[PDB]
């Protein structure tokens, strides 16, 4: 009878498009979801529908990409608020009092391509006034 | 003779009505489309027919609006599928074994107001079972 559907997982996704059923000793290539990478870099993921009919154990096989650090720009601020730079994540510019924020003033941790996360925006600069 | 057809750009649509032709000296003032921003704010965006009879070069002004970051429910995950939290993207959220999804389980950042863009649903939880 087979192995019917296969589980969801956190850090990846199927590497093709699902069937409806699958039979004993056919297998589904994992990769890693977008703004994830590897733990293990070349490490093949991969579950197996197997005689039992059960799918197989497949460890949790990526981890979430960050962003690099962002130092304060000069006169102000840059706000962690999510506690990282964690892919998914968003920072706050601010700047002192008698400086004006010219530029972005959020900016976002995404997917820049298909390999690498990067910050939506530049950072802004505190201007006096 | 004139300038003809102005060309479409990708964040940015004519203000106004455009007219069969133009002639050298007229403009066409440009502005945000939908769910875009200004990449420099106050900063005019036109096109002029010039006197050799060809547009002038404008650079592109806008670019594309972001949705908050939004955080996994307790319990579950939220999967930014397209990488970001840009306008025209989607997210899906999903519940850990033991839990089932209460609420709409695809949000989509979509336009809110004129100014503005929000995901289309509030998060839901996931619960018990
Ligand atoms: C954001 O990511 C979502 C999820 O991956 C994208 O929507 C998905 O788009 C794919 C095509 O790339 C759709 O696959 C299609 O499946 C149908 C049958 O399901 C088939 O007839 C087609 O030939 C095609 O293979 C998929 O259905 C769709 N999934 C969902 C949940 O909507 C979306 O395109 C991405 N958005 C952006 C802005 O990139
Ligand atoms: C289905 O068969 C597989 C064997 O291919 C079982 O997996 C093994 O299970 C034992 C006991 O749980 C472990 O000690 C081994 O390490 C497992 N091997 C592998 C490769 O995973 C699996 O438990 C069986 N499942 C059911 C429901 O019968
Ligand atoms: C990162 O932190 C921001 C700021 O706290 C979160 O966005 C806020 O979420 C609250 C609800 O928790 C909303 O009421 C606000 O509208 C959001 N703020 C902004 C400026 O949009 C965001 O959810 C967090 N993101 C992650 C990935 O945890
Ligand atoms: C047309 O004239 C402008 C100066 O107003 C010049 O910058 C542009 O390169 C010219 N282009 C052509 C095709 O003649
Ligand atoms: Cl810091
Ligand atoms: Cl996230």
């Amino acid at each position: 009878t087979g192995c019917d559907d296969p589980p969801r997982f956190v850090s990846m996704k199927p590497q093709g498009t699902l069937k409806p059923s699958y039979s004993p000793g056919e297998q589904i290539v994992y990769e890693c979801r977008l703004g994830f990478q590897p733990v293990t870099p070349g490490q093949v993921l991969a579950l197996v529908c197997q005689d039992n009919n059960t799918w197989s154990s497949l460890q949790e096989g990526c981890k979430k990409r960050r962003c690099p650090t962002l130092a304060d720009p000069t006169n102000g601020q840059v706000i962690l608020v999510n506690g990282s730079t964690a892919f998914g994540s968003e920072v706050h510019y601010v700047c002192n009092n008698g400086y004006y924020l010219l530029g972005t003033n959020i900016s976002y941790c995404e997917v820049s391509s298909g390999t690498g996360v990067n910050w939506s925006d530049n950072p802004p600069t505190c201007e006096k006034i």
